[PDB]
């Protein structure tokens, strides 16, 4: 079954991000370029917020780049992590925390849709 | 003529980002490194906000990395997209939506200027 | 001695970011992959805020990629800049402004810790 964002956990009370884990074992090589890693977690977001997926610094330092991703407030699909091995072969084990979801205020503007 | 940020459009009502298109046809190769793509859109931003330029996930997944860029509230120059082809040759057609502008609250602090 | 975030400066009144400088001379090559650059600046952040470390566009355009980093509200360690030379050899002189700290509201949620 789909899991909502309310199922995510914070590492600590003062952690800005909600941790995102891949649900698959994935191996990445630099030549593969960007890959979208499955999380089994689904939008949408709390009212008046949007999300940003960012890397965890310990993962970034281990050579896996998470490309910052914008999660729209009303996206109801699966939140995937866009990732690339920078220089070396990187192996993601199932359940490893690979990224984090940050929630931010969605500012209203009069821009046309 | 310069176009202001109010001319940008959202893909959907609940889209966090305002789409940014290049005004030129540009081809990018990995060896070129970061390139600043013209948009013909100009700051400044709404009061008490700043901007962040981020990639669109469909573009990121096609091998074009947009480096997150900070747009200062009172910048009045042209908003450019900083982009790099990750692994392969990437071709941007004129008018293609390459990035998105997210607006965020500008927090005041007492840090010196 | 440790320096707090209140010691950072803005380039201009309307600058979104607080500039971060490396305290060391560092040379980076693409094959080195991500490196954590010392700043001598320490958390924590103002109440109800978290931080984001982002690149300065002039530095990004010179071939040094700063990986976006999340600074937790209650982190009390040293803020380091995660950086990689994209394509060429990059040299950071001591005191050069390499990145910027953006402060953002920390939204409360009921996610478990
Ligand atoms: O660019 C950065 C990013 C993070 N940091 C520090 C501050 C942040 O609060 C701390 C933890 O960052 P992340 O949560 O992104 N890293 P990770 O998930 O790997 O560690 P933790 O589980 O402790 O949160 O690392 C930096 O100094 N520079
Ligand atoms: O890292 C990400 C980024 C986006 N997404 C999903 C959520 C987001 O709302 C949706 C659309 O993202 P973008 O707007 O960044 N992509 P794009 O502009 O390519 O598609 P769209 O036109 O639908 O907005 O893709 C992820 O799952 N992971
Ligand atoms: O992706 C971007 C990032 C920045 N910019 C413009 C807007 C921003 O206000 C201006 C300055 O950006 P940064 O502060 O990130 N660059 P830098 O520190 O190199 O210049 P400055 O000292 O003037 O702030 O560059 C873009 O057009 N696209
Ligand atoms: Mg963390
Ligand atoms: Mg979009
Ligand atoms: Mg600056």
């Amino acid at each position: 079954q789909k899991q909502p964002i309310s199922k995510l956990t914070r590492a600590t009370p003062g952690s800005a991000g909600l941790d995102l884990c891949s649900t698959s074992h994935t191996v990445l090589t630099p030549e593969m370029g960007p890959q979208a890693l499955s999380t089994g977690i689904y939008g949408p977001l709390p009212p008046n917020t949007f999300g940003l997926i960012l890397g965890r610094s310990s993962i970034t330092m281990k050579g896996l780049q998470v490309y910052p991703g914008v999660i729209d407030n009303d996206y109801t699909g699966e939140i995937k992590i866009m990732a690339k091995a920078v220089n070396n072969i990187v192996t993601v084990s199932q359940g490893n925390r690979i990224a984090q979801l940050i929630l931010l205020p969605l500012i209203e503007t009069d821009n046309k849709v």
